């Protein structure tokens, strides 16, 4: 059963006529999976991921503005998009937040963005070409599921590479950024309570919950939990030690 | 470059030990391409579409509720969850109706739902087994990308079959029902406007755009343009004729 290795030999080295092969199979109509299966190797060929510039490879950057030239450029605006959704998602609260500490939330809230700002967004976190220490993907463009948020790693062993493909780099659109300890069911109001209890927040330790990979999975679709994460924030790490 | 026929020949068909092969070679890492493609194969092969029963296939429904035993039924309450969500669309617009017209809009809204309850909010498009003239797939599962909004066919020719896989269940979900006269942008206030119009409303029109395939086009995510579809309503068909 060695087989495939001649297999996954010729398959994966485009350049070749095997893609003027494939596609033509394809218009020869066939069985639906038989299909699927040539669809599919046809996408995993028809890759360009070296390519970086809309110069050298303007097909990946189809619907993309016009300001958007590089690849990275974009999956970095991507990402920070997210990010800043969150921060939106977090302002949107102030209203059920009790009148009194109303205004410290916006402080908090504040200084969280500055934080923010100062590190961009953390839209370093997509794009390859990035310091080791900020991408989550190989210096290629290849991003790991990191599974479940309560497993170790993912069972199934997604990647994608969203640098080498249109569909590709919308497929990316699928795969999420997931909190462990759930923000809107437990992060943020717990941020909220926090500042109301009069002892001084550990904002810091709740910008870590909201915005970093200290506590945001990437995981693909099919690991994506939508039940509940029966996890709480660390009592311990809340307020500020007041320094005795 | 016949070659593959040999190849798509053996990746086809499983209950083989080849299922028992290619995941061997997963474990043992490999480069990140090579990886894919072959995390890609197993998800091929790995699937078991002939199956219908949680009993005969329980790895698919992990996850769902108890509720669902079958799986045409799951996709079936999936598709009636689309369209259900359209109608909630449509009510929470009422209140950007004018005061005046706001009870006729209620009244025409409400037609629209017996219409939908009597038809069963049209979850017949996902459910194979069900008269040809209503699934939207083949009596095996298999759904075509209909291409973007603007084209007649889907250039990538994107299918899928939810109903022989777990992670094919899930993707599904990115899988769009796509109106081609946009609903929110274009049909929806239409009707608020032609409620408020005078004439009497052939509601029915608008019944067709917002939830039948009339006016819906099953999209892969990469088909599904998020632009604007520069459509609009048929001057024509949106007041009843006056028999003079
Ligand atoms: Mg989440
Ligand atoms: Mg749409
Ligand atoms: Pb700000
Ligand atoms: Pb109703
Ligand atoms: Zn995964
Ligand atoms: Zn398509």
């Amino acid at each position: 059963v060695s087989d495939i290795t001649r297999f996954l030999s010729v398959f994966n080295e485009p350049h070749a006529g095997v893609i003027q092969a494939a596609r033509q199979q394809l218009s020869d109509e066939q069985a639906p999976l038989r299909q699927k299966l040539l669809a599919d190797l046809l996408h995993h060929v028809s890759q360009n991921i070296t390519a970086e510039t809309r110069e050298q490879d303007p097909s990946w950057f189809e619907g993309l503005e016009s300001r958007f030239r590089n690849k990275s450029g974009y999956l970095r605006y991507s990402c920070e998009s997210r990010i800043r959704g969150y921060l939106r998602e977090v302002s949107a609260y102030t209203s059920m937040v009790d009148e009194a500490a109303q205004e410290e939330y916006l402080r908090v809230l504040g200084s969280m963005c500055q934080k923010l700002k100062s590190v961009q967004y953390n839209g370093s976190y997509f794009d390859r070409g990035a310091e080791a220490s900020s991408r989550l993907c190989t210096p290629e463009g290849w991003f790991s599921c990191q599974g479940p948020f309560d497993l170790e790693s993912c069972l199934s062993k997604h990647s994608i590479n969203p640098y080498g493909n249109r569909e590709s780099r919308i497929l990316f659109s699928t795969w999420n950024l997931d909190h462990i300890i759930e923000k809107k069911r437990t992060v943020v109001p717990t941020l909220a309570e926090a500042i109301q209890d009069g002892r001084e927040v550990n904002w810091e330790y709740f910008y870590s919950l909201l915005f970093t990979a200290e506590n945001l999975k990437l995981v693909h679709i099919a690991c994506h939990k939508k039940t509940t994460h029966k996890l709480e924030c660390d009592r311990s790490r809340i307020y500020r030690p007041q320094t005795g």
